[PDB]
């Protein structure tokens, strides 16, 4: 695993300069070891941003491994803790949300990160596919725009919690935004696909 | 004068959305206004001068469109219809979220966004105080959690939107994203004190 050394070494990287402004080389270097031996392991930016994406969510499912719908409930808290007590996790959504424009000098960053949208977007449809057939959730529940308000909910807590510089107690806002997401997706007619 | 100032403004837009704003430079704006560098100096020293005239005129724009709970419905729903019909709040918001990385190059720019996000605490906080007071909402209410919830559910909403390279409906999804979020401000028992 000298992959992880380089890893880690290009997610340092990213979360000093943004993932725009770093190069192979910066990484290589931060690394300790050589351009071909880097390249080696990884081909590009996009790949080390790729794999660190891929760490994770390893992560998150190593963790989650009554109901699927109570087990969600945790999987949410577990991943504002660790957001703010974990520094892999720490970084990785730091850099994702505030040092990674979307600019065409960073296309293929966003390429690969746009494919990880969609596997959240996928994992969270059977999350609520699930809540569904146990009965936690109502039948004619809007699948579509649960997911969306889903992300949208999550999102906004983590960008307004990096965007304000952390300025509030994420550990004890995200439960009640947690609590009150949930809540919504159990009660609320707006989220009903009436 | 207010034209001039106008144009640059713009030509400034309208290279910060091409390519961020910590890449954008001067010169290029300056050639994009078709001005000299002087003669953008003379209206604005810096990046941060012409960000932060944008955000003024943004600010303008939402004041300038005027119960005071019902009133403060209609200004978020207004927001989000512009977002999708103005090209100015279409790109500054744009920008705002996707082109404007918080490194140390671009301390002087986050600095101005910090000032803004401020204020629109403010100017969120004294709708609360309203509401509370007028009986919108409860004398229960926490009102700084309350502030945090309204920014962190309208900006995620953008993010969202923008992240996804506008995959959804944004004129049907935020009016019930709007519509839950007031619900919870008035009736939720998790945003109380």
């Amino acid at each position: 695993k000298t992959k992880e050394h380089l890893m880690l070494a290009a997610l340092e990287t990213f979360y000093r300069k943004g993932i725009a402004r770093t190069s192979l080389n910066e990484i290589a270097q931060a690394a300790g070891v050589t351009r071909d031996a880097l390249y080696w392991h990884f081909k590009n930016k996009e790949d080390l941003f790729d794999a660190l994406f891929q760490r994770i969510c390893d992560d998150i499912e190593n963790c989650i491994a009554g109901g699927s719908w109570t087990v969600f409930r945790h999987t949410l808290l577990h991943f504002f803790e660790r957001l703010q007590s974990n520094d892999i996790h720490y970084k990785f959504h730091n850099i994702l949300f505030l040092k990674c424009e979307h600019t065409e000098q960073n296309a293929a960053v966003i390429a690969i990160a746009r494919k990880h949208q969609a596997i959240w977007r996928e994992k969270i449809t059977a999350v609520l596919t699930e809540a569904v057939e146990n009965q936690d959730l109502a039948d004619d529940l809007d699948k579509e725009t649960a997911v969306i308000f889903i992300k949208s909910t999550l999102d906004g807590l983590i960008w307004r919690w990096f965007s304000s510089g952390e300025s509030f107690d994420l550990g004890k806002t995200a439960p009640r935004i947690i609590g009150i997401m949930m809540d919504n997706l159990e009660n609320h007619p707006c989220l009903r696909r009436k």
